[PDB]
């Protein structure tokens, strides 16, 4: 599909990649844009065609209202998301696991419960916002990664269920992004610019698990290509 | 590390996989297996063991200082899937034991194995790396011990730990009550996953459906997506 005359909802959209998002789909012609945030006071862009929405994804109640006022949507972008960048083990909050859990698989996945319905109505797409890190583990960040990967089993098995309702589920999975999330995280790291621009044309391209980056690329590349190896190679301080 | 003269710790040790295994390793030579069960020979010491009860958790390891051999056996597959689920709470539910429950066990055992050395076997899911739609919350769940057993390997490498997932398709035991033949014997599971210790594989696949979809993912993968979704 198009974004031209598009009906989006982008989660996550008063900064990073979900801001770049929102500015994207407007430049590029949707005809509107419901811009999920926590709190509509953190969003700098409420001109026309924008929809402010609050949306803590983690929140069923606020999921299901901004559902109910966005029946019109064609395209979901399930953008928001938290990493603790914590370890599974020597954690210093035992509790961030947890946390990583509920934004990135249970938060995405109310998402998807809440807004299929008129997805199936009007035809449309979702496009899920996973990571790298939903196929293999960085330790720093293992905890963030295994939420990823819930996230990634529950798009495909959301991709089976919605196949025969003509919705179409992509997942993209980027290494880092230059955002404050990454801010930690060393250089190189993908321009929000670019990544928006690989989100995008995701709905142009014919894969449905889509590799943002050279990390990725490389990532993916080595697990079909040797998976024993890299693992030993990435996982074995 | 081999299994004579070990002391190990299986959860779920009451019935199928678990069962088999409290035998198999009393069999070949633990000196004592600590058997987590949820309602309670002398090498044998039941311990009530809930894994996503934290304060059962904690008191099993603190009168489990010996331990060489951690088994996370337990789990639970709710069988729905992720977005028309008769209960909207199975994925949690299944969260709640294959992940969060396993990981309490790692935590809070990990302290002792690293002073003893020794080893970790976690009972995934061949499901860890791929959904099926009717079951794509247990997926999810295993996926998410998958990654975490990763993480927990690299921790645990340089402090004498070795740490493994195995990754079975099905097996003949009441979870798979309703998954039709063909099933893995439980015999020839406690087999596969007791011989990982003698391999130097981090992830062993059991039988031959897991095999063929490990293969797959590698070597066949848009067509293997297409087949199991679409
Ligand atoms: N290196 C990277 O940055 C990187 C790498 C791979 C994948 N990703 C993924 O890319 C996506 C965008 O992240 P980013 O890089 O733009 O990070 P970011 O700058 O930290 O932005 C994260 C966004 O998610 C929102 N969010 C977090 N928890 C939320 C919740 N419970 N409900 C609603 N919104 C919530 C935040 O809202 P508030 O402003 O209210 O906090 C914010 O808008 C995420 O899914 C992330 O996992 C990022
Ligand atoms: N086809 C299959 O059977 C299959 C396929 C792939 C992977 N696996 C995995 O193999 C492992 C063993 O399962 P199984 O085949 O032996 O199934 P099973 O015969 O149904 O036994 C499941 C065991 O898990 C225990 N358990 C569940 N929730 C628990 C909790 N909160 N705390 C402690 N124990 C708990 C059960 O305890 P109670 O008896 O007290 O309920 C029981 O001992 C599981 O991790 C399963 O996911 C099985």
């Amino acid at each position: 599909m198009q974004i031209e005359g598009c009906v989006a909802c982008v989660t996550g959209a008063d900064r990073g990649l979900g801001a770049g998002l929102l500015e994207a789909l407007l430049e590029r012609g949707a005809r509107k844009v419901y811009a999920g945030v926590r709190k509509k006071e953190c969003l700098s862009d409420v001109g026309p065609r924008v929809v402010p929405v609050e949306i803590d994804i983690t929140n069923v109640e606020q999921v299901a209202r901004a559902a109910s006022r966005a029946k019109d949507i064609t395209l979901l972008i399930n953008n928001a998301g938290l990493n603790r960048m914590q370890p599974v083990l020597e954690a210093h909050d035992p509790e961030a696991a947890r946390a990583e859990m509920e934004v990135n698989y249970f938060g995405t996945l109310n998402m998807m419960r809440a807004f299929s319905p008129a997805l199936k109505s009007n035809g449309g797409a979702i496009i899920n916002v996973l990571s790298i890190l939903a196929r293999v583990a960085l330790p720093s960040m293992a905890s963030l990664s295994a939420s990823k990967a819930a996230a990634l089993r529950m798009t495909e098995g959301a991709r089976a269920e919605l196949a025969p309702h003509r919705v179409r589920v992509i997942s993209v999975l980027p290494g880092p992004i230059d955002t404050e999330m990454s801010r930690n995280v060393p250089p190189p790291k993908i321009a929000v610019r670019e990544a928006v621009d690989a989100v995008l044309a995701a709905l142009e391209g014919g894969a449905d698990e889509v590799y943002m980056g050279a990390m990725a690329q490389e990532i993916a590349q080595g697990l079909a290509a040797d998976r024993q190896a890299l693992h030993a190679r990435l996982l074995t301080p």
